[PDB]
């Protein structure tokens, strides 16, 4: 399938080159996969969503994003244009409030939460969770998002917008979830993602389109943008039966553009998330 005037960073991870404006991928869709959003909830009623999105948590007053951050977010994982894996169930925890802030507490209880409803949800294709959120350092956050991952899903989380090593953010540096760094439209390492051994895989997060609040769209910038490039490519990929959850991060990394990004630290993984689609 070929999506013409597609947002550039979804021409970009089904390209071997930067500069292109189509989106090619296999109609599947990632149908049958379940994408949850861990982050200040989701406009379901977006005409983007097609019905396919919806609140299964908050521990807030509300369910509805109030920020606009989630909903752009689940946009890029899974609306009808601007999404990755356009068939996919998306499932919103609003761990974040209106203003975009979450205590880890909170923010472990929704990974916990994740770890056990997926079991109240049918997605015989594979689970997916996006964490376009971190702090500082903090093991007990690190180990939630090790225990949900261990449960069978595939976890993509934010490196951070620090530029620096994200061995000092969470979960970020979590060695066993998969860990995205940003990339802006001409391959160049974004001027705010972190770096470091820990990443897994770059994906596009600079001048990212997608949904918002009120039903309407705009562009963002953060690896906040590139984790749900990653959770939605990794939806489609278990749809097609490629990889699993347990595995998808590190097939993502084999089947990546390699050496492409420039200004990557010495140390850091040159790979751009890429979705090897041949028609
Ligand atoms: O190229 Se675009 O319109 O910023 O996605
Ligand atoms: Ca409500
Ligand atoms: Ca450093
Ligand atoms: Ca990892
Ligand atoms: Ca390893």
């Amino acid at each position: 399938a070929a999506q013409t005037n597609a947002p550039w960073g979804l021409a970009r991870i089904s390209s071997t080159s930067p500069g292109t404006s189509t989106y090619y991928y296999d109609e599947s869709a990632g149908q049958g996969s379940c994408v949850y959003v861990i982050d200040t909830g989701i406009e379901a009623s977006h005409p983007e969503f097609e019905g396919r999105a919806q609140m299964v948590k908050t521990y807030y007053y509300s369910s509805r994003d109030g920020n606009g951050h989630g909903t752009h977010c689940a946009g890029t994982v899974g609306s009808r244009t601007y999404g990755v894996a356009k068939k996919t169930q998306l499932f919103g925890v609003k761990v974040l409030d209106d203003n975009g802030s979450g205590q880890y507490s909170t923010i472990i209880a929704g990974m916990d939460f994740v770890a056990s409803d997926k079991n109240n949800r049918n997605c015989p294709k594979g689970v997916v969770a996006s964490l376009s959120l971190g702090g500082g350092y903090s093991s007990s956050v690190n180990s939630a998002a090790a225990r949900l991952q261990s449960s069978g899903v595939m976890v993509a989380v934010a490196a951070g917008n620090n530029n620096a090593d994200a061995r000092n953010y969470s979960p970020a540096s979590e060695p066993s979830v998969c860990t995205v760094g940003a990339s802006d439209r001409y391959d160049r390492r974004s001027s705010f993602s972190n770096y470091g051994s820990v990443l897994d895989i770059f994906g596009p997060g600079t001048d990212i389109l997608s949904t918002w609040i009120g039903g309407s769209t705009r562009s963002i910038s953060g690896t906040s943008m590139a984790t749900p490039h990653v959770a939605g490519l990794a939806a489609y990929l278990m749809t097609l039966g490629k990889t699993t959850a347990a595995s998808a991060c590190r097939y993502i990394a084999d089947t990546a553009n390699k050496g492409d990004l420039s200004n990557i630290p010495f140390g850091t993984v040159n790979l751009l998330a890429y979705n090897n689609y041949q028609a």
